[PDB]
């Protein structure tokens, strides 16, 4: 049974505090740390800030640390909850919360508890958290599978000087036969990448950003894309390596139309794009490099580029800013034929069940699920357990650098071993990883 | 008693492959992931690497496993070691070794069992592992001392383009009350510092190193520290924070003389400087910046001009390069009087043990010990523990940003809270903090 709940602020990644929450049973105490969300956020899940510029610059959480402790704890304590009842857990936060958006106790204050609940109920049933999670999504387990995990090499748009308005590049070592052989591949390539950066950019386009990226000053999308092959093919897994990108389209999306040079800043509109002069964009690109997965390559709230673009696409396309990890939203995004695969950010919506309830309702209507990191991560691993634990076989957790990325790739190595037979590779099915 | 000893292969965060050794007892299983140390090592305990270009390109460390798995644990489990008595089981260890270098098993694979068996030895003694190192240490533990953390923020030298030879330029918020406040400012000089950098030298500039710091293209010392002097001001803690530099000097010492244009790389002959020409630049900068520590002033040779130096410093002077954590080494260097603190890097001698005697050597001569990252940390704790059983005061753990550095500021945060009353924060007596 619970009989403490607390919570600590402690720092992200990039440096802003973030909650820690350790929740006591009679196993033990089980600890989550929660990534950093959005404090302003239509169609997400609110994280609560202090907002005091004097500390931290305005982002404390000291609020939400006294939401868990002052408000959520007693009332937890008291409700004698099953934590093996994960929906009762959640159900529980989310009435104590009584919002669509958790913006009165704060999504950072609720996520706490809900995972480390999750890490309490996997002690008290003694099996490894990503059984848990496999049971509480009702996943197959004979056998789990590994993700090919997508990980950042390169950043553009905002995330860097230039003109490159992609935001990011991601390569999946979809060719390898094991997660750890897929790992080795991806890290051979990223080496290679950085000392290819160094070398035609300068010592300086070797530094990292957030998700462990270089940053070099781009100009264009095939300038980015040479450079990720002549990485691959330099580190001899020439066919192995597949390419993903991220296009964060909404960053340059303005009058109705698409500016690929949005950083200009005497961006021609003449030379502005409509949905379908981008499209034909991408089916060139598609065209050249090995690219089987785009990200948001059309504005979250352009449904009809989406569509259309879904209609040849032909590789999987990924929502991110359409989707915001909202069911209302996903449902829109099954019925419109927008995409098939779905970001899932579970901070974004607040509690394991709701996360779990996303994922069941992408994979009902065909859907791949990718998992993902944010930008201001922690130590902490959990999204490693849940990725296994769903069997979506796909993960973007970032690169192979920065420990707050390292760790879940780490864990991955671990589970891996641990299945040993009862493990397979997502491999090139990565898209429908719950159906192998 | 131990049952089981073994070992992985994970990645570090620069992304390259390290050991992990799991360490199995009745009370459960313990790990400790080693940092990346060196392969070639006059005066170092060597780590072991596979040398196979093929794999990781050359960096694997499979040999080390396997040392672990097929050649310490089958010798470990039948010894019958007592964990609590860390020196049988580091004598134990090394004597498996036979060389002075550890250059048979690797120091890899050594060190990986000698923090393993710490942590089960706390979980024998049910105590923190902090307290189990202040025991093997015979450490005061009334109070504990938390450390003031050396910051790093700029990186110059060969971690950086522009024509700075100083490596490292750290922040020391000596002036807060308790390490959570420290902390706390300590960040915000740092985004101060991040949102003036990419002001100033664009967006690129903004991108970090290996432990966090930025590397914008920056030509002179004067230019670096004002830089930092800005964003001290800015974030409004003038006064409260101290600088702490790296020179690594043994990167430009050539000739008898120190070239401070070794970029150059036309650099002017007539431009170096001999030993006291240098001596007279730092006392400069010592006079215009709050500048209370200076590391690897001189060259790793260079006694004389060490020597001379200290004479008249009056600031705390660390010794990296010239001790390389080897007890003659110190030993040499206490008898000169060439500095007055040594850097700690547990990998670079190899056991806990000998890591804890090279400290207390140290105390004894009145020397301060600056506990140490390494270029290739991992999630693992256990400097943040060891700074506090050493009760040093002061710990070089990286920037406030990537998470193998904030793993072990997050880890002082939790300690310190543990402590309540029992702790007190070093502030300005950092240097002597065993004193206080
Ligand atoms: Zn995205
Ligand atoms: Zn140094």
């Amino acid at each position: 049974a619970v009989s403490k709940v607390y919570a600590r602020s402690v720092y992200d990644s990039r440096g802003n505090p973030t909650v820690e929450v350790e929740l006591t049973t009679e196993k033990g105490v089980f600890r989550s740390i929660v990534p950093s969300g959005a404090s302003t956020g239509v169609h997400e899940a609110l994280e609560m800030r202090d907002g005091d510029k004097s500390k931290w610059m305005g982002k404390g959480v000291l609020h939400a640390v006294k939401n868990v402790n002052d408000v959520i704890a007693p009332a937890f304590v008291k409700a004698n909850i099953d934590v093996s009842d994960q929906k009762a857990v959640d159900d529980f936060l989310i009435s104590l919360d009584g919002t669509a958006n958790k913006s009165k106790l704060g999504a950072n204050a609720i996520l706490g508890v809900s995972l480390a609940a999750s890490r309490a109920a996997a002690a008290e049933k003694n099996v490894p958290l990503y059984k848990h999670l496999a049971d509480l999504s009702k996943s197959k387990t004979s056998p789990y599978v590994l993700p090919v995990p997508f990980l950042n090499v390169l950043n553009g748009g905002s995330h860097a000087g230039g003109a490159l308005a992609l935001q990011e590049f991601m390569i999946a070592p979809t060719g390898a036969k094991t997660f750890a052989e897929a790992l080795r591949i991806g890290s051979e390539v990223y080496h290679n990448l950085k000392s290819l950066t160094k070398k035609r950019y300068g010592a300086s386009a070797g530094n990292v950003g957030d998700e462990g990226g270089v940053a070099p000053n781009i100009q264009t999308a095939e300038e980015a894309l040479d450079l990720i092959v002549d990485a691959i093919k330099a580190a001899g897994h020439d066919g192995k390596v597949k390419i993903g990108l991220d296009c964060a389209s909404s960053e340059f999306f303005k009058d109705g139309k698409y500016d690929l040079d949005f950083k200009n800043p005497n961006s021609d509109k003449s030379k502005w794009l409509t949905g379908p002069q981008l499209a034909d964009l991408y089916h060139s690109l598609m065209k050249r490099y090995p690219i089987v997965s785009i990200e948001d390559p059309f504005a979250e709230d352009d449904w009809e580029a989406w569509s259309h673009f879904f209609k040849t696409a032909g590789i999987q396309i990924v929502a991110d800013d359409l989707t915001v990890t909202n069911p209302k939203r996903i449902a829109t995004a099954i019925e419109k034929k927008a995409a098939d695969a779905l970001l899932l950010k579970v901070n974004q919506i607040g509690t394991l069940s709701e996360s779990i309830k996303a994922a069941q309702d992408s994979f009902a209507a065909g859907w791949g699920v990718m998992v993902s990191h944010r930008s201001g991560e922690t130590e902490d691993t959990f999204i490693a357990d849940l990725v296994v634990g769903l069997r979506t076989g796909q993960i973007k957790t970032g690169a192979p650098a920065r420990s707050e990325r390292l760790a879940k790739l780490n864990q991955l190595l671990r589970i891996e071993e641990e299945l040993g037979d009862n493990a397979v590779f997502a491999g090139e099915n990565f898209h429908h990883g719950d159906k192998l």
